[PDB]
């Protein structure tokens, strides 16, 4: 009841800005996250992605970790700023050559590359022209996608267009906690539409530019939502939050248009989604990736910002450094995708947790709660497979401790510990647990 398919993808995941550093090297342009990180007060601990894990130079060390963990895949992102530094403008061949070498190093190690094209590092020049608030950014995103697949698509079969458009749109343009840091609902919703349109345009451009058949998907963060009580007010709140995070993206991707309950709720703040756009958004996916960290147990919050839902913590569930642990939410969300939506196959493209990790006296990192996190979530994946869910792989978040966006370097999600001063990496106990679990397969 333990065993995964022999062809199951086992990996760990990262994002370029979170790990690479070398922010001005080899022609790289300025990204929104460079601008944002360098804006006083935006990052909790004053850190930036300027060095991060120095993976631009140290990716071979990262490959060494993945090999030591007995993984058979690595999910990582390509930095648009390294490929088209102005966003819309000339290619930077040095950037493409870098990722060509990295892809070859992965394939040489027996690690399948699962490449994300957009993991939040929009070139700043595009943001100067409204960024995801402009349709033209979707156009030039698709051009970037074409450029990269033409060069690497002879070797990489598995691509994702976007990582987590809800974060880019709602955290970056509505709540202002992620780059570029805008705070307007209409801007967030407009951004969400142009992200989805970028996705659709990119799929078509990638299929046209591809030198071989590709497996193209999109990666969504999904948060299963539960009403804290069965009162109408709390059930409605759960429904609005579920629409805000999940259905807003799943439905148009599924060819169902935007969810009408949310359209009516947002009113004129929602974009004018003409039919032609929705057709483009609903391009068939070869796979869908799910990023899962937590559930939302919702109570009505009439006085809060839309969607007027607040989290009610449950005393019966333990917390990590930053979240409630709820492994069964992964089962629920997969069963929902399996039964309620058409996408298949599915991958878990990010799942992991943050702890107050410390190097112990013996030199290891004794992260038992993270081991238990993986054990429990993988148990729920076994249950989901048993129910018929077409799950084809699992990527642990993250390969190593990294720059976690607005939290900076101070929130450690790695299965490997990163010393940010020396840049040494050390496998945590949870990493060795994953190694041995995967090898039992
Ligand atoms: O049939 C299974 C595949 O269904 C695709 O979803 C399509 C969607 O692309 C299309 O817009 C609407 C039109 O009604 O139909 C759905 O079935 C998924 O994208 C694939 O992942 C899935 O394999
Ligand atoms: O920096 C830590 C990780 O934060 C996650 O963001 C979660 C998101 O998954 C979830 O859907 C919403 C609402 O429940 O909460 C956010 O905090 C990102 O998905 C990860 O990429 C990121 O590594
Ligand atoms: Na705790």
């Amino acid at each position: 009841g333990e065993r995964f398919p022999a062809d199951f993808v086992w990996g760990a995941a990262t994002a370029a800005y979170q790990i690479e550093g070398a922010v001005r090297e080899d022609g790289r342009g300025v990204s929104i996250w460079d601008t944002f990180s360098h804006t006083p007060g935006k990052i909790a601990d004053g850190t930036t992605g300027d060095v991060a894990c120095d993976s631009y130079h140290r990716y071979g060390e990262d490959i060494g970790l993945l090999n030591a963990l007995g993984m058979n895949a690595y999910r990582f992102s390509i930095a648009w700023p390294r490929i088209v530094p102005l966003g819309a403008g000339p290619i930077n061949q040095a950037g493409l050559d870098h990722y060509s070498r990295m892809v070859d190093a992965l394939l040489g190690a027996g690690l399948q590359p699962f490449v994300t094209l957009y993991h939040w590092d929009l070139p700043q020049p595009l943001e100067d022209r409204l960024g995801w608030g402009s349709r033209a950014t979707a156009t030039v995103f698709a051009e970037y996608a074409d450029i990269v697949v033409r060069q690497l698509g002879d070797r990489v079969t598995h691509w994702a267009t976007l990582n987590e458009p809800w974060c880019s749109a709602m955290l970056g343009y509505y709540l202002g906690v992620h780059a570029p840091g805008h705070t307007d609902l209409k801007r967030g919703l407009e951004a969400s539409h142009n992200l989805l349109l970028g996705h659709g345009l990119a799929v078509q451009a990638m299929r046209a530019a591809a030198p071989q058949p590709l497996q193209i998907g999109i990666v969504l963060n999904l948060t299963p939502t539960y009403p804290a009580s069965d009162s109408p007010e709390d059930v409605a709140a759960a429904r609005r939050f579920d629409g805000f995070v999940n259905r807003w993206f799943l439905d148009p991707l599924a060819g169902r248009g935007y969810p009408q309950d949310m359209l009516d709720y947002y009113g004129a703040a929602a974009p004018q989604a003409n039919p032609e756009d929705l057709t483009q958004i609903a391009a068939p996916l070869d796979w869908l990736g799910v990023n899962y960290y937590e559930r939302m147990r919702a109570v009505d919050a009439p006085d809060a910002s839309l969607p007027q839902a607040q989290r009610l913590d449950d005393p019966d569930l333990p917390h990590t450094a930053d979240r409630e642990v709820y492994p069964e939410g992964l089962y629920d969300i997969l069963l929902r995708l399996h039964n309620d939506y058409p996408f298949r196959p599915l991958y878990i493209t990010q799942n992991g947790c943050a702890l107050h990790d410390e190097i112990a006296e013996d030199g290891g990192i004794h992260d038992g709660q993270r081991q238990a996190f993986f054990e429990a979530h993988l148990a729920q994946l076994q249950r989901a497979l048993a129910a018929g869910v077409p799950l084809k792989g699992y990527f642990a978040w993250s390969l190593l401790d990294n720059f976690e966006w607005a939290m900076g370097l101070s929130m450690r999600y790695g299965i490997c510990y990163t010393n940010f001063e020396t840049l040494e990496r050390r496998i945590k106990d949870s990493g060795y647990w994953l190694r041995d679990f995967i090898a039992g397969q």
